């Protein structure tokens, strides 16, 4: 039985909307879950479904201790670490990723009727302030730049009072709909709240590329067959279904 640590986030992982007549894994819907099960389907391992306890994907602190589900893999918590776990250099350092099974790149989100064109625009004006969930790999993406115009839009967010972070893809939307805000957030999400509030749009196109992976700890044994199983279902067009099924609505 594999414990696999993940996190509430749409359309990912999402409480089913009669949860509470639900025990266990049966709890949960969404693309993580299909995608476990056919994984499960392959390989043939059960598994119980942990959510992060500290609500966290994963960050370095200074000591050296990893929050987050990066951390729960490092202290042998949980086995897998099932979610939208953006594959970066810095987290290879200290767990292992399988093979990635969804594509994606920084992308920035703000409501309809605005002259911002691009990250560039963005950032060389002051009436419409912009930001991104606090500790995510989309920040750190601007705080390690080499890039100006990155980094004048990595001085200004650490700057700014009140803060323009958010703790959650909730948060962002909400602070897009309902105040001047334009939000730095993979286009995965961008994709999937534009395709629900038709008032939503983006403004210029991907910053990077980049892959969503399972995270396992460093050395894991299961890595070798998730890796082939994970394979198959890209050779199958399991993966891009799935995501059509979850996406697309
Ligand atoms: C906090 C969230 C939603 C996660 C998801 N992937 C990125 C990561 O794995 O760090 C984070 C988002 C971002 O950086 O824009």
């Amino acid at each position: 039985t594999l414990v696999v640590t993940t996190i509430l986030e749409n359309p990912y992982l999402m409480l089913k909307g009669n949860h509470q007549d639900m025990e266990g894994n049966d709890r949960y819907e969404g693309f993580c879950v299909d995608m476990l099960k056919e994984l499960a389907e392959i390989l043939r391992f059960n598994y119980k479904i942990r959510l992060v306890g500290d609500g966290v994907y994963g960050v370095p602190e200074a000591n050296g201790t990893w929050t987050g589900m990066v951390g729960e893999l490092i202290a042998r918590k949980a086995d897998l670490a099932v979610a939208g776990l953006t594959i970066t250099a810095e987290r290879e350092k200290v767990i292992d990723f399988s093979k990635p099974f969804m594509t994606l790149g920084i992308s920035i989100l703000y409501r309809k009727g605005t002259p911002i064109e691009s990250v560039d625009d963005l950032a060389d004006q002051t009436a419409i302030e912009y930001g991104t969930i606090h500790g995510g790999s989309s920040m750190t993406f601007f705080q390690n730049s080499r890039y100006q115009t990155y980094q004048r839009m990595w001085n200004y967010m650490y700057s700014k009072q009140p803060s323009v972070f958010v703790k959650s893809t909730e948060e962002g939307i909400a602070r897009v709909l309902n105040s001047n805000y334009a939000f730095l957030l993979e286009s995965t999400m961008n994709e999937y709240y534009r395709q629900r509030n038709c008032n939503l749009t983006q403004i210029g196109g991907l910053l990077d590329t980049k892959g969503y992976g399972i995270g396992m700890p460093v050395g894991s044994v299961f890595r070798d067959e998730f890796d082939l199983a994970i394979l198959q279902l890209q050779e199958n067009n399991r993966l891009e279904i799935l995501k059509r099924k979850w996406w697309e609505g």
